[PDB]
């Protein structure tokens, strides 16, 4: 419905936040709604010592509902997968939005503090426009517009419905865990309560002193999880690759792929014929899988209007943004081995101008061409398919600011565009250099 | 015992760790060991999603045992009062270390996050010297020096015991809560599970929209809680004052003390006949309760023994640090109405150098004068023991800061007295004033 007035936004994270900045700044819109589950603004950089509940295992199905922690003393908390130690693995020279910097003095690799403190300040100017406590239970297009149910978070909430010309999603990507499914993995899990871990479960290291683990993943994560609990865990650490490692030390022994969980012995069987046992805590830093838990958008399985389907990445969205068939539907913070800020402002920027009508989108036989070259750059290995690791991210970013440029009319107040020079691309393509030597590691 | 080099810490909150840095930069002592039952320093600045299991209602038993939440896969977590919007209400001027600034372009009265952050950096060069997630069971002197006994945090921790020269008590005192005991307010609690609530489990204000509240205090904490929940609680907000209150608008009644909770009409009988009704929460803000739970500790009741009765203050306190009959046991953080990082560095440094022989206390008896003194300037008023509001607290620290001086030999390295010129005093005098502008408000 072109003429959009009424826009909503799913979630009040990085993503949704700056969705908002963005549309706000088009002067078109007469309502830009934001929905949080959470009672605050910010997304993952919410750091709780509340863990989940119950962690799946395996996880594979990428529907999972997202259960809270409730209690009759406070609001329900959505625990994020945040560590109590953790530190960006993003330079500030690069991340966060281009019209907001870190105070001076800011280490390169700040701890979440600062990107907590970040995030606040960022949204503080958005808070009249948000519904906080409050989930979107479900998305539909009826009539000619779309009609999203949501009950506010609270005992007692009543269910409520609201109709919007346009919504953009931007409720993450690691949320869901990812697990997969092996030989005796849920009975041997379910046999000892914390035997089993996720990423998203760790928050201190000190629970692991004298334990023996076994991190299973090679992705960064995994890697940092090791470190982490090298100066604590008995050694040597554990951690098992795809294809197996060359690490083999006295604190690090790389194994290869897991191929089975005894639940009578809980020895663990490596393939290649290499057998653990003793292993008190085991790891999954397998990442997470995209989620769209929306009835009206999850029963979708038509090649053409899917958008979900094993949760390796979601279907059908030009330039990892518009829903083809109907792009008053879109997406942010998709991206893959991306910097999470300037990413999505780089997306919202663009979205927020071929919502208004000041960009139109190219025709739809060729938004699905750019679909069809995508998968086929794939060869299969749909979980790459947001993935825009550099030099892609780069080019990736500059081009959604030349073509913003194109907007028009000219407004007297421009909502930026990121775009990286020779220097940011510089540190964008050492970037991991530029932190191992940060914190003196690799 | 003189000659000590030995020293136990308890607690690795701000009072601790500047502590161990007195301490150790005496160069006198052979091991300053700290104990702290979180997984991290920093005290209450480590902000928790979580909340405690069990409230008592009500509270008036100083040697209630903290109950952490524990779960198979994290490591037990010591809830903390601070809130999610927190701000400050001491001014970067004159809170933290003088030894330690806050980064340039910080609000004067910053969010938590920025002193949280602050925390972290002054505690970690002290890791090395802190035993984490470990929990100190007792505190007793047997035969010529102090055993403390102490387990581990975490499930099927041996108890573990070790002999110290000296022991500083940092353990802070707001933890235990303090709930008067009404004619049937247990029974009222206990009725509807989430119907009573003390300062230490707000979280987030969200969880109080549309509901009725009623507030009873008339402090600094319970004036905050009426401004918080003013925009999201159903107006007006009550608020139990002793002797009552001139406030009486639209969005704030403020009534006096409460003389009956009605567990089966549920009404709230105010003095004066005055009656509520309707109230959904009923939130204490009538702070804690000062804490010494180490059984032989807690047992003394003797006049000149005992250190904990009523848990108003701790007894027998020379200047609120040296435990009279034995000075080899101190404490550092008992003030109230400080401004806590300032106040326990001007205590530290003047502990470390009385222990470490560069300074000397006067006689025994001329401390018992002082307390003396003390007391009958209170008129029965005991929780007032510790208060040392302006100019006190700033006569206090300068005092402090004179005796140290005068410590010898004098060392190529001196650690930091702080000293309140004419302009710190200054601010400290207009604290509030300079406060209720900052946030616009009063
Ligand atoms: C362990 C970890 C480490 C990281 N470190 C970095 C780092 O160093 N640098 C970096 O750049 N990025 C890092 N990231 C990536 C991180 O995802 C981004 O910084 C940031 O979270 C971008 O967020 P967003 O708004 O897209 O999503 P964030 O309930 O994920 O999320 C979304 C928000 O929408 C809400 N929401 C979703 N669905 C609903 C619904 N149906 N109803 C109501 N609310 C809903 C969520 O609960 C949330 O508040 C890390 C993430 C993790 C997990
Ligand atoms: C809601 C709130 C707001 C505040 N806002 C401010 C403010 O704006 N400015 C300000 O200056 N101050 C403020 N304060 C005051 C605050 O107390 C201080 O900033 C700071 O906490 C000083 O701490 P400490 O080391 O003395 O105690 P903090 O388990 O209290 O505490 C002690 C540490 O010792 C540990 N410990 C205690 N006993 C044991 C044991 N037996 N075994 C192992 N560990 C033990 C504790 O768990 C903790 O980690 C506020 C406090 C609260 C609760």
């Amino acid at each position: 419905l072109p003429t959009i007035r009424k826009i909503a936004i799913i979630g009040a994270g990085p993503s949704g936040l700056v969705t908002a900045k963005a549309l706000l700044a088009e002067k078109a819109f007469d309502q830009v709604t934001l929905f949080e589950r959470r009672g605050s603004p910010g997304g993952v950089w919410n750091y709780t010592s509340t863990l989940s509940n119950k962690l799946p295992v395996p996880s594979t199905n990428p529907i999972l509902t997202t259960e809270p922690i409730v209690g009759p003393a406070a609001l329900p908390v959505y625990p994020s997968p945040l560590y109590r130690d953790l530190q960006t693995n993003t330079p500030i020279e690069l991340m966060g939005y281009c019209d907001q910097s870190f105070k001076p003095q800011t280490l390169q690799f700040p701890h979440r503090h600062t990107i907590q403190e970040y995030q606040r300040i960022y949204a503080q100017p958005l808070l009249p426009f948000i519904k906080l406590a409050t989930d979107v239970l479900d998305i539909e297009k009826k009539d000619g517009s779309w009609v999203v149910t949501y009950k506010g978070t609270k005992a007692g909430s009543p269910i409520s419905k609201d109709i919007f010309d346009a919504v953009s999603i931007c409720n993450g990507h690691y949320e869901v865990p990812y697990i997969p499914n092996i030989k005796g993995l849920d009975e041997y899990a379910k046999a000892v309560p914390g035997s089993v871990l996720h990423s998203s479960l760790f928050r201190e290291p000190e629970l692991f002193v004298g334990e023996s683990v076994l991190v299973v993943g090679g992705a960064s994560s995994a890697n940092d999880l090791v470190r982490h609990l090298t100066p604590v865990a008995k050694h040597p650490i554990y951690q098992s690759l795809l294809g197996g490692g060359d690490i083999q030390n006295e604190s690090l022994q790389q194994v290869p792929e897991i191929t089975k969980f005894d639940p009578t012995t809980r020895e663990i069987y490596l393939k290649g014929g290499k057998v653990l046992s003793n292993i008190d805590r085991v790891i999954y830093c397998t990442g997470y899988l995209y989620s769209v838990p929306f009835p009206s958008l999850a029963k979708l399985k038509s090649p053409e209007t899917k958008l979900i389907d094993d949760g390796s990445h979601v279907h059908n969205v030009y330039q990892h943004i518009f829903y083809i068939p109907d792009p008053t539907l879109a997406f942010v913070g998709l991206a893959l081995h991306v910097v999470p800020f300037p990413t999505s402002q780089a997306q919202a920027a663009f979205l927020a101008r071929v919502w208004s009508g000041r960009l139109k989108l190219p025709s739809k036989e060729e938004q699905l061409k750019w679909q069809d070259e995508l998968m086929f750059s794939l060869s299969g290995a749909n979980n790459m398919y947001h993935s825009l690791d550099y030099p892609k991210d780069a080019t990736y970013i500059n081009k959604l600011h030349d073509w913003c440029k194109q907007a028009t009319p000219v407004l007297e107040e421009e909502f930026p565009s990121p775009y990286w020079g020779e220097k940011e691309r510089s540190i964008r393509e050492n970037m991991w250099s530029i932190r191992a030597k940060f914190f003196g590691i690799e």
